């Protein structure tokens, strides 16, 4: 019948990343939704593109923001961390020119 070897793949999550109305140049608003199977999203960085330095994002009611002094460079990276203290890291996940009402999710 329909074996269930869905456990075979092993574990996996899913994460995603919306613009909301509010982006800046100096400021980005980004809804983040992160689904792990036993595991749940506990911190999250973004660091601009030709920058070394991460910066922490606010969790604000259900979303992610983060200010900068100066202006966004995309491609923008970004670090998630599980709450069961698990890291991922996601490179060129938001591209410099991003657009309101659209999903942008982190590319291999």
């Amino acid at each position: 019948r329909g074996s269930h070897h869905h456990h075979h793949h092993g574990s996996a999550v899913q994460v995603t990343f919306t613009v909301q109305k509010g982006s800046d140049p100096k400021k980005l608003v980004l809804d983040i939704k992160y689904t792990r199977p036993g595991d749940s999203l506990a911190e999250v960085e973004l660091r601009q593109h030709g920058s070394e330095e991460w910066e922490p994002l606010t969790k604000k009611g259900n979303v992610w923001e983060v200010k900068s002094s100066k202006p966004l460079v995309g491609p923008f990276n970004f670090r998630f961390m599980s709450k069961g203290g698990m890291r991922n890291v996601f490179d060129e996940v938001i591209p410099t020119a991003f657009s309101i009402g659209k999903t942008y999710k982190p590319e291999e």
